[PDB]
């Protein structure tokens, strides 16, 4: 039941390591998602053993639950989770083996200041409480780097899962060496979003942009307008998709600026109206000529200025 | 409590197989949907048995609890299963029959490619934990092969329940002889929403194309943006029928074609508004009666492209 | 504990019975209600008894729970049903009489064929596990049918609660004599959404009949698409009392009929005006004349073709 | 452990009584409110008394939990209250003293007949499981009637507390002497109502009467029109507010009438213009004068009316 | 077991303060927020202590949990915390050292009077259970006054952690010494609200003020109708971000106004279209002058007005 005694004068380490099995549910309203894994733990009960048995009489000698096994968790996922115990063995000079499968619901958060072409990273963190003198120092195996499981998570894809690093981890000056970090690398499959909420939002825009090949002021400003009401429908329609944030998006930036536009048109109309109604045709057509080129190139200027300044 | 010990040096086999009873609440926003069904199960226990009594002192004997029963889970739902066992029963040469009713919460992914006129396939997956060296490598019998038990379910129709196959379990190379898979096979009725769905869009649209038959700038420009407000509206209405969805469907497709479509058609009202202004009536004339004809040409023309493209 | 013995030759009947106390929250979305109620059950031993003391020593005996009671469980209700005993008490020649008051959450569906003038039957389930040879065949006591506790349920009313059967159950021509049948018949009251869901409508589909009063184009085609965005709106608003279903119901066709109308509508005001264009008044006139009548008449006709459909 | 002997010959009587501490959540969706209150007894243990110790050996005697006390439960939360016992005392000649902290989730209907300007009643109900012959008939005390603890609830206030009576339960003519009523008395703040949800309909209401200041068939259309489209969608925008009800309401009613006037504007807008084209300006120009005074004198007529009928 | 005797004859006082580790999910609609921290105690048991050995046969003493404890309670979270015992350490002379890791959902509610420039403040409160006659008179630390662990909020940002307090609680005169308040103040970071629902409302409310400029009747009406539209649907769109509420806000002040000058222009366009009809251009025009200047000036000085109400 107690911790090996500290023999060696050196801190017990653990090596240990996470294979995904399965994960889904990664939905953006709750940044919440599913893991399922199996963990594995390695001993550095190297100076003794309490069962150093080395002949054939017990070959691979499986220990029961009455031996000391490490105690860790998981200070993202909420409650606790659901472990079961399938294969314990101990080996000649110690080094047991101990493995199962578990579940958890890992709370991890999400920047969306790229939300079309944005990359994520889900972490997992991992402790153990220490006992008496000898520290339980953790480390990594390469070996069971985890992951090569077929899993596939849909909308995404995955590059990397461990990019193994041991952070200092500080709590009021505690005493404690560091703490594991677990970094699921993924990015988003962006072609479905193209012709679902971006090229709409653009044939409406330009639909609006025929006002400057008319003279009928009713016509123009009845396409104006409802073009506007045509726009925000289209927002509260596609509200779901886009991310309620309170920082500085890009799309929020392109909407503000479609507003922008909308409210300049608007004003060029009027302006054009008021001057053919004081006897100045000339400035007018050549006011609606100028602004004919000067919206679209504007447009496009300012779209690769956010996107120079969205993107680094 | 011990499983019986290897004297046939054979692996025990545990013919099994489920009968379904009544199944609900098939949620196309989640991919949940419960199933309650009775689970039967055999044993290959032949060489030898605990209870091989076959005299007429006790005609149709039962075991009680204290007898080693074999333990199954199922890896896609979630919690765990509520099972009553209702009979155990030892034959002669062993072979007992033991049967339970349970319920649970499959979690089953579905494939929205074809969403009105879909097929899906529901699945089961359950695994027993070995024992010892023997392996628990399990069997079916077509026998007990489950279903023809009136059930219905709202929306669907059933045409197939097991098909029974055996993948090979994958699991970090583990000692696991194979996985048991039941795929219950459905097709959703799909009349239903001909009228609710497809018509009404299809009748705004064409409300639309109503402009090549008039003169008046003012009347086609109210039609066709107008027209476009109430496809967005409906489009709004109906955002809970159709799925949201990371990849590209038959729908999404269809409703990004209804938007192009009225794009060019208020490009065509513009063209021919300044063509008629520019004293050129015969080619606007000209035009007009060329769209007519073309625009419901390529309607058609698209509509089999995209049909032959997403149904193979 | 154990059941009385099979001395009669003839299986165990238990007359049973629920008596309402308040049931509450019908909601048409999961199709789910509460019950609240006092069971109350009755015994056939007569031929003999545990405890059949006549005397006076013991006046209105009361036997505890070391005693046998049955056990039964609702086949609808998910988890399981809170119950708390209340009387038991054993009277000469056995008999006892056992009372409790329970809670479920019954899993009953519904059929809205006819939605707004419709007719419910909530269900009840119950069965018995039977204990060795004998059977516990279960019956039915007019004396305690149930109901008649002023209970009221908000936006319906109660014309009967047992109708009692025993139908034949089957799971897998199992060894259970029969299943007890509460048919809890209910009727709503619609006069509410006469003012709220259909007169509204109605007035909206009046209003842009008024376009064949009327020779200008532009006015007429105002009307006809802005009618049609005020249905479409409100079909929106009013989405939450109208079911979603997966089959064809009143209120769909209705609403199928209206777009139908509409489209027409549509068709006749870009007739007339091609014609009028065409230097052919009187065939317009004539046309206009006609669809006046035309329009309510067809409509009314095909009203009273969905009702003689729709409800026999 | 046992209740007191029935030695007086007369049924013990418990005085009981609640004093609120913070109440909070009072939603009108799911008509639930949580409370949170210490509730103390008294007894009727005069006759005699387990512990009739008066002299000064135990001043202020305090009883253990092995000492009988009574059971009692609220039939209208689900579920069970969470109480934590904070003092016992026992006086002499008995009278012994119980006071506890609980929660609870009521479950109390609201009637929304007058939704703006209504007054509701909270309940609370309580029972006491008799024991033996002698009963627990209950009764209060006026000096811990509750309240007085600057308790607020947002959005309403609050009259009165108990105005204890004592209804005679009634469940299939049980032993039962009464259950004890709560009733929580509380008036809605409707000042801010008036600025939100009555006055922008009424102004969306007043612009379409200016219609009958015009001459512009066109214009008159596009006003009466797009104003119901806007009340549509100022009615889509308060519908969480507005409660949905399954009988008639006050507010119910005012939009109804709306949707008349908004019908009954069209109706004269055609009558006008069809008199006019058919060379009667004498006649419209009559009719729209008598309009222009007619329609807000009826308004504000059938508004009256509907007061006096919806509020005695 | 039992606590200290009351050997000093002064009420037992214990030290105390929380260290905050992780802040999270700080929802508007509910009012609710998760606190991780670390809690600290310290004890008066200074007088006597049942261990107060001072050699070096045990250096730095840790007790075993039969030692006594207080026993705190949160009265704002419901259910109960999860806490995990780390630290429990005895120095010479009492004093012990109690530190542990909590979790628990806060219940406390927001005021939105300047929702989107308002600050809040989250409280905590505790208590603790008296024992015997000695009051455990509770105080505070400032050395462990908590924060100061980069612990960052989302669209918050933090100023204050503590500001302790001992308001003297109250519950029917109890016999509790006094709760201790915990005060975490927060600021709204407001700079994303701008673009996002401040600025759009603007645009399409100056898009209004276009009319003045033009005598078209039938453009003005179809401007203004339509941005009143146009407003409405965004304000359905920005409902969420909106906080609804049973008191006065200052967006809602803000909206009800935009609602006014919908109605003021309205009337301003009819009056002078009626005097336009009537042979009286001179009044028309200058009316129209007047109204170009007055409306911008008039909608400043009340937005001044009220932000000096609204704020101080
Ligand atoms: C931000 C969103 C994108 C905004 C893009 C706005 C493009 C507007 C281009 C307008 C150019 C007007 C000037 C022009 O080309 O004509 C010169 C013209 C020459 O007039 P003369 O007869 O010499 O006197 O100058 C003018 O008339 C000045 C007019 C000023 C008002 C223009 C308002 C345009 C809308 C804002
Ligand atoms: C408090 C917040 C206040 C916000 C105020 C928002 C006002 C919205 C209404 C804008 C109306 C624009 C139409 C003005 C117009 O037609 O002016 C044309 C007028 C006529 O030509 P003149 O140079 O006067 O020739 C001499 C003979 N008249 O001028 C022009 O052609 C030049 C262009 C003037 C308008 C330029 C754009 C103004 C934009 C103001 C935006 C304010 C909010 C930011
Ligand atoms: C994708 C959605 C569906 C799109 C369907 C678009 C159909 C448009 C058909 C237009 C045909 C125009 C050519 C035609 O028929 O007339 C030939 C006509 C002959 O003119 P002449 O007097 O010889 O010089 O050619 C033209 O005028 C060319 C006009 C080019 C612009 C047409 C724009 C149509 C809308 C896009
Ligand atoms: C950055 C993104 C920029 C996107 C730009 C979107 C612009 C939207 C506005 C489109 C306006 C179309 C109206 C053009 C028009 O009326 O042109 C008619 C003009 C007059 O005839 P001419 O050959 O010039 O005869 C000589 C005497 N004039 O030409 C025609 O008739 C031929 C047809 C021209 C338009 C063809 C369609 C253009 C579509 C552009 C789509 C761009 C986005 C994809
Ligand atoms: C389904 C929803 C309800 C649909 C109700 C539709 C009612 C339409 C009635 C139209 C009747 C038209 C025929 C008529 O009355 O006039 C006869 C008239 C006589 O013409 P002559 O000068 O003899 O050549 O016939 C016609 O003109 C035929 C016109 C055919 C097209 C009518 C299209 C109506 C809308 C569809
Ligand atoms: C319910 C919502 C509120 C409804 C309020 C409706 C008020 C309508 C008032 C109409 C009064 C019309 C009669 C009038 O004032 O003029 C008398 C006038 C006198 O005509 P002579 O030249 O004598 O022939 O009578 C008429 O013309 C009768 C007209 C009948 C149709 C009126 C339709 C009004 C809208 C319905
Ligand atoms: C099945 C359900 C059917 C519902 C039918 C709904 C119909 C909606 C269309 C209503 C059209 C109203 C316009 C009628 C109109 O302009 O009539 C004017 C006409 C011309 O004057 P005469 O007396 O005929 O003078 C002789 C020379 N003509 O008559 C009038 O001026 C009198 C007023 C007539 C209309 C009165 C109001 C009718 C309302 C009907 C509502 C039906 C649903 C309830
Ligand atoms: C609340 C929201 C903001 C409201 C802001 C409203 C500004 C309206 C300004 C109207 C000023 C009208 C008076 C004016 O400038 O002209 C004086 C003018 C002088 O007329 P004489 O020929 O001397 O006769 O007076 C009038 O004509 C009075 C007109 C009264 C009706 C005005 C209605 C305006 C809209 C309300
Ligand atoms: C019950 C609730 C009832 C609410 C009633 C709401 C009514 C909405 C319709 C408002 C119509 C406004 C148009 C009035 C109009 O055009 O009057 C112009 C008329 C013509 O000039 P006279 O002085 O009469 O010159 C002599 C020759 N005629 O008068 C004016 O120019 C002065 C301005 C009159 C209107 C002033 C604003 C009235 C606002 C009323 C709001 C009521 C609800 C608050």
């Amino acid at each position: 039941v107690s911790p090996p005694p500290p023999i060696a004068d050196e801190p017990l380490t653990v090596n240990t390591g996470i294979y995904l099995i399965e994960c889904y549910s990664l939905d953006d309203k709750a940044e919440t998602f599913k893991v399922n894994a199996f963990l594995s733990l390695s001993w550095k009960d190297r100076r003794l053993a309490f069962d150093p048995v080395r002949s054939g009489v017990r070959v691979k000698t499986y220990e029961p639950e009455a031996i000391w096994i490490p105690e860790i968790r998981f200070v993202n996922v909420e409650n606790a989770r659901d472990a079961d115990v399938v294969d314990i063995s101990v080996s000649p000079d110690g080094t047991v083996q101990y493995l199962e499968r578990f579940s958890a619901r890992v709370l991890s958060p999400l920047d969306f200041r790229r939300y079309p072409f944005d990359s994520q990273t889900l972490h997992i963190y991992l402790i153990v409480r220490s006992v008496d003198t000898r520290n339980i120092v953790l480390a990594v195996d390469l070996e069971k780097v985890g992951k090569n499981d077929d899993v596939f998570l849909t909308g995404w894809d995955i590059e990397s899962f461990t990019a193994v690093v041991k952070p200092a981890n500080f709590a009021l000056e505690d005493r404690l060496e560091s703490k594991l970090d677990y970094q699921l690398r993924i990015s988003r499959q962006y072609f479905s979003y193209i012709p679902n909420i971006i090229l709409p939002m653009l044939f409406i825009l330009f639909i609006s942009w025929t006002a400057f090949w008319s003279t009928s002021y009713e016509a123009n400003v009845t396409l104006v307008v409802s073009t506007l009401i045509a726009h925000i429908a289209f927002n509260i329609l596609v509200e779901t998709n886009l991310p309620k944030t309170p920082y500085m998006t890009y799309t929020g930036a392109i909407i503000f600026m479609i507003y922008l536009f909308y409210f300049v048109a608007v004003i060029e109309v009027t302006v054009q109206h008021y001057l053919k109604v004081e006897s100045q045709p000339a400035r007018a057509a050549s006011i609606t000529r100028a602004s004919r080129i000067a919206f679209p190139v504007v447009f496009l200027l300012a779209n690769i200025i956010l996107a120079f300044l969205f993107f680094g």
